[PDB]
């Protein structure tokens, strides 16, 4: 029978037969206890053990979340849609296996997105039954505490210390390091990879001492440390506490009793909350994610990246080319799903305070100056190319740009990539491009399967990039083949070399956006 | 060779050039010298004289202040003025080809200075030879500059402001009246000028009353929505009382002010425009042209928006280093004697000399917009981009500015780029093609082998004289032959210009679209 003895007890997955094979997938083991009772908001503990065998054969609890119904029925927005009824205990792990059993294959632990509010490893996108046979690796799988029950930050006091939800990881993450070899894991080649908070989870891991002796490389899509939604102040964050208690009825006395009042109240009860407690709130707000713990980080990421002292190992990080345009159809004036959504001038400009809510109007100004210089102007698609284009490049395209560039500077191999590559099945208008969040299908080998309605050229683009993916998690480049392949360089701050994912070529281009994202870097701070 | 004028008669000289010989006629009077009472009042029209004037010798200069900034250096001292000066200089200096033409076009031109010195004497505004290889008439002028010739108290005629601009149209005045007895066509006139005859050309094409003296334009490095060309009335009413109590003369009435002002010898004026000015500016116009009500109904720019000017061709270009000129008059870090390298905050520096009452957030906005470099380097880039900065935002996008709206009106506009620095420049190269160095050129003086110009800037310069005179005859700027570049003419849509250099003349499209495009839509907000 199909059972694998953990250093933790006993646990049993099914057969998965794909593509005309055959997989192991171990799906729902816990790694934690449920954080409820009289440890919840705070770090998870080592679980003790289980004497009854445990049937980890179906998907556990997705993490609580504030459910996006903006718009019901549409598959794109319930697509990222938790599949799993919520409640606290969420901490359980995925983890399927290429069957037979190998002998050291190479880990990969997917870390989902969701803005450090969103989010579940229970989708359908988010899934290894494919990764695992195509290139005969191991994929994990985690949740962690999401939204204010992983990330809720008192600095110092241990009953909320913060990024509890990073601590998650780093438990999960040490599960794989104790008991993985048992499944047939390499616990020596192990790869992070993760999107939009998961990537920015992954370069988080490169920074915390705690991490870096349980991984080998990172893969970042979408998503880095140095984004200006990543990592909120610590005064602001531990602000952020007192006014939910504020919210919740809880006056103070000093600064620890007030915590056991937010333990009383119900989880959606305090969920129902994460929105009004950043006033000036933006599309793109964490109302409550990571922060300077000094127990997770040391410091402030930027800080620690400028001095170098995080983990030197290879990575590979890349965005989208339309990544701005998914964050447009939340709030933006003129902007909808069944439109063509075209705008004005200054529709655009309001356009900008939506997103840019504490920045002078010499700052929007300079802003729209800057994303004016039209190639053609009575082209009518001008202005809302130009907004996906404004929140893209703030918060995406250059914050992975610049991050690559700095940490290339400390002499590890760094490779860039640029999907234009937009599916076709996208459900989403075409005037939002390559959207933030669905190249991960072609990550998953997605694509790969004939009975999706997936062309054929996806397909060999799928197959491409899961197998560089593939290589370099074992190898440490995402390298195709070798006299057939197009050359994957290495990303250095003099050329600034990177790779472009899509069905037309696979090009060789440098400085990607260097024009636009000097604007992020060289004036919008001195604004 | 002798003549009849109008208002007497003058005898002049002749001069044996390219073995040909042309006549000339220097220092004809054509308004009453306003001195003493008729100091800072329009000029008075002439009246008749019993001799007989000998036009044989240049007239005296305007009063003005010499640049002595580098004493012995012949590129500062070769726009000095060579005449003694006085205020009685309103004068005029024609050259006609022999044997007398017919009809023969005219051209007039407009000396600059920034409306503070200059003057039709200099070496470089010698006519001789434009009248001998075209067969053309070229008329210089003087007209006085600083405060004596833009004194502005609007609405007093006792200093109403634009004398200097009634000193060119009275000149203008006096062709349309004499040079057809001198053998050209006075409804075929042309006005030339250089960064303040420019923007003095500029005006007249706004100006009601000289609608009638010529009939076509030429500017070169000035238009007059430059921002240093037209004071607004509001500060220019300051600078007059400014000078007042420099000179020690606040008193009630501006009548008083004006007669202590009318007593007081010439260089006690003349002394004290520096200080008019509280921000001084190494482009600081003390006193120019005025919203005065007579010359200028408004301000400029509203004539040009709404469409009161005259409608003809003109012909407008720039050079490639235009502000480079005026770097090594204050700005720190650049010199004549020195490769001007500059570091970033040399830069800042400089930048505050040139725009000091703008923000400091505006002044990291033009500095990041010029910081964009093709090869980061290169140490000389930030010298270059201080020179262009002030180059584009004073010349070069005021004059593309200025056809894009006047041909916007149903008008030809021919826009050039002159790219060559000539051998002979008296100052170091890291200034380049320098402003006010397409004259020499304009007027022909490479043509005489007798000096130190290469052949291919003769060929250049004797190109550059052929399109001008064709462009005064013909209304464009062809040159009779197969193998050259026909100018197409400058539109709104596709922005067609063409450069003058000496390997080869060609034509370009939107000159500095992407640098002007920030001093058009973005700068005038901070
Ligand atoms: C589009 C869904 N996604 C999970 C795809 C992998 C990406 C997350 C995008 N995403 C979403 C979001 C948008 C629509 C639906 C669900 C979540 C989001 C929603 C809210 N209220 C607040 C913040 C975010 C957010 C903040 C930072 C980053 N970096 C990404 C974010
Ligand atoms: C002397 C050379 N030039 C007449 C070219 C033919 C150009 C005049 C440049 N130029 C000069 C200047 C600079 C150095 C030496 C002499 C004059 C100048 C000097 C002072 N104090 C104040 C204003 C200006 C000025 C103002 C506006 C414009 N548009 C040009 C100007
Ligand atoms: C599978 O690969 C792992 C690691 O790649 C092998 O384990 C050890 O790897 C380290 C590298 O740091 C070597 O120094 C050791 O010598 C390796 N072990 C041995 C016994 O040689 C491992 O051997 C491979 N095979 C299995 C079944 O795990
Ligand atoms: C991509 O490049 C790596 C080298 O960086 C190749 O790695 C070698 O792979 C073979 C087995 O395929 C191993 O025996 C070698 O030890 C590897 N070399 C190393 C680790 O330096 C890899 O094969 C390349 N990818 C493909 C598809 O050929
Ligand atoms: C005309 O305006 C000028 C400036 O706009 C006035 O002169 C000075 O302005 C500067 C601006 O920084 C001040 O620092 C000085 O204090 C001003 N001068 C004096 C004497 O206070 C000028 O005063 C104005 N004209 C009149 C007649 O007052
Ligand atoms: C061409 O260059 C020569 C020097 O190489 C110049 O010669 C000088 O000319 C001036 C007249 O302006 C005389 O006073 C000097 O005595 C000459 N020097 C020598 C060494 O002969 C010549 O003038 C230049 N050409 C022109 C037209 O000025
Ligand atoms: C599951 O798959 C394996 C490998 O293909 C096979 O040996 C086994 O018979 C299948 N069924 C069970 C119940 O393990
Ligand atoms: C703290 O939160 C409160 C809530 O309104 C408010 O004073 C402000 O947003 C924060 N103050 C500081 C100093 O961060
Ligand atoms: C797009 O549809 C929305 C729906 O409310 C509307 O507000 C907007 O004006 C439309 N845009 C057009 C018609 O360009
Ligand atoms: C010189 O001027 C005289 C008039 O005095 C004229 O007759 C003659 O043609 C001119 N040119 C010469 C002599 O070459
Ligand atoms: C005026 O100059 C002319 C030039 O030949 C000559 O008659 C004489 O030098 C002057 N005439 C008188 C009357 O002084
Ligand atoms: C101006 O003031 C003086 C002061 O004595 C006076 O005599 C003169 O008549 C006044 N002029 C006018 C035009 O008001
Ligand atoms: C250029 O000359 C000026 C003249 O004072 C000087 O201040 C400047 O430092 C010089 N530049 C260099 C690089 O020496
Ligand atoms: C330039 O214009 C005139 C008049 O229209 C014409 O006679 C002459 O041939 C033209 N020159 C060229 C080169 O076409
Ligand atoms: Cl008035
Ligand atoms: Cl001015
Ligand atoms: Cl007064
Ligand atoms: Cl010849």
């Amino acid at each position: 029978d199909i059972i694998i003895a953990t250093k933790n007890g006993k646990v049993r997955g099914m057969n998965l037969t794909v593509f005309g094979g055959t997989v192991t997938a171990f799906l729902g083991i816990p790694y934690a206890q449920p954080p409820l009772g009289r440890l919840r908001f705070k770090k998870p503990q080592s679980l003790t053990k289980w004497s009854d065998i445990w049937n980890a054969t179906k998907y556990a609890n997705s993490c609580c979340q504030n459910i996006d119904q903006s718009f019901p029925g549409f598959h794109g927005s319930e697509m990222w849609n938790p599949n799993t009824d919520l409640s606290e205990d969420c901490l359980y792990l995925n983890v399927w296996i290429p069957a037979p059993k190998p002998k050291n294959a190479t880990v990969l632990i997917w870390i989902y997105g969701g803005g450090f509010q969103t989010g579940t490893s229970s989708l359908h996108v988010y899934d290894g039954k494919f990764l695992a046979r195509v290139e005969r690796v191991i994929v994990v799988s985690m949740n962690y505490r999401v939204g204010a029950l992983g990330f809720l930050a008192l600095p110092g006091n241990p009953e909320a210390p913060g990024n509890m939800g990073l601590f998650d990881q780093q438990l999960a993450l040490q599960w794989v390091q104790k008991n993985i070899a048992a499944f047939g894991g390499n616990p020596k080649s192990v790869t992070l990879f993760g999107e939009s908070a998961g990537a920015a989870s992954v370069s988080l891991h490169l920074l915390s001492p705690g991490s870096h002796s349980l991984f080998t490389r990172a893969i970042l899509q979408s998503g880095s440390f140095n984004a200006p939604w990543a990592v909120t102040s610590l005064y602001e964050a531990r602000n952020r506490t007192l006014n939910l208690a504020k919210l919740t009825g809880c006056s103070r006395e000093n600064e620890t009793e007030i915590i056991k009042c937010l333990r009383n109240k119900d989880p959606q009860e305090i969920l129902l909350n994460e929105a009004f407690v950043v006033p000036y709130g933006t599309p793109l707000s964490v109302n409550f994610g990571p922060t300077v713990d000094g127990d997770f980080l040391t410091d402030m990421p930027d800080i620690l990246l400028e001095l170098g002292q995080f983990k030197k190992t290879q990575i590979l990080v890349g965005v989208n080319k339309d990544e701005g345009t998914a964050f447009l159809v939340y709030g933006a004036p003129g902007f909808s799903k069944d439109n063509n959504s075209i705008i004005t001038r200054k529709e655009f400009q309001e356009g900008l305070k939506i997103f840019f809510p504490g920045v002078s109007e010499f700052g929007k100004e300079s802003i729209l100056f800057h994303y004016t210089d039209w190639v053609d102007d009575q082209r009518p698609e001008n202005y809302r190319e130009a907004l996906g284009d404004v929140v893209g490049d703030y918060n995406f395209i250059c914050p992975a740009l610049e991050f690559t560039k700095k940490f290339s500077e400390w002499g590890n191999n760094a490779f860039f990539y640029y999907f234009e590559h937009r599916s076709s099945k996208l459900p989403w208008p075409e005037w939002m491009g390559v959207m933030h969040g669905y190249e991960i299908e072609f990550v998953f080998g997605l694509p790969l399967e004939r009975r999706d309605n997936y062309t054929k050229a996806e397909e060999i683009l799928s197959r491409s990039i899961v197998k560089r993916w593939a290589n370099f998690a074992k190898y440490g480049n995402p390298n195709e083949t070798q006299n057939n392949s197009t050359s994957w360089p290495v990303f250095k701050s003099t050329e600034q070399k990177y790779l472009t994912l899509n069905t037309e070529s696979t090009r060789i281009m440098t400085k990607l956006r260097a024009q636009q994202c000097r604007f992020w870097t060289s004036f919008f701070p001195k604004v």
